[PDB]
C-alpha cells in the first residue's frame, strides 16, 4: 500500500554557520535517545536485540560509526530545513 | 573496562519555543517519517507486525497517521529537541 512521498527540501537554505554545528545537534539528539533507552533496562549489544534489551548504537556518538553519524546529522539537516520551509526565520544571534 | 557509558544531554528545559512552531511538530515529524520511510523501502524493508532484522521487517513502515500514538510522541519529541538545540546554540526562530 505504502509509499512514503516526503517534501523536496532540497532547495531550502540553512545559514552555514547552523550547518557546521550539524555535529553537535546531532551528538545532543543522541544523547537525548541514549539516556531515554538506558532507563528502560537497554544496554550494547554486539547485535540488536529487542528481547534481550541490548543495542550496538548505546555508546558514545564519537564512537559511532560515520554511518551513522551521516544518518544523524542528515537527520537533523532535514528536520531544521522542514522548519524553514513552514514560514520560520532562521538567524544567528 | 568498567568506564561506562553515561548519557549527560543538554539542559534544554528552559529553552522555550515559538508556540506556533510546537503547534507543527506534528507535521514536522510526519516528514521526517516519510524521510525515514522511504530509506528503508528503497533498500527492502517491509512492514511486519513485529520487528525482525533478517527478513527487514519493521513495524512502524506504514504512513504516519497510522502509527502508533507512543511513537508518535517520540517523534514530535526528537523533532522539537532538535530545534531546541538550535535555540541554544543561539540561532533566532521567528515565524514569518
Amino acid at each position: 500500500d505504502y509509499i512514503p512521498e516526503p517534501m523536496d527540501l532540497s532547495l531550502v537554505d540553512l545559514p552555514e554557520s547552523l550547518i557546521q554545528l550539524s555535529e553537535r545537534i546531532a551528538e545532543n539528539v543522541h544523547e537525548v535517545w541514549a539516556k531515554a533507552r538506558i532507563d528502560e533496562g537497554w544496554t550494547y549489544g554486539e547485535k540488536r536485540d529487542d528481547i534481550h534489551k541490548k543495542h550496538p548504537c548505546l555508546v558514545p556518538y564519537d564512537e559511532l560509526p560515520e554511518e551513522e553519524k551521516e544518518a544523524d546529522r542528515n537527520t537533523a539537516m532535514n528536520t531544521i530545513k522542514m522548519v524553514k520551509k513552514l514560514g520560520f526565520r532562521i538567524e544567528k544571534e
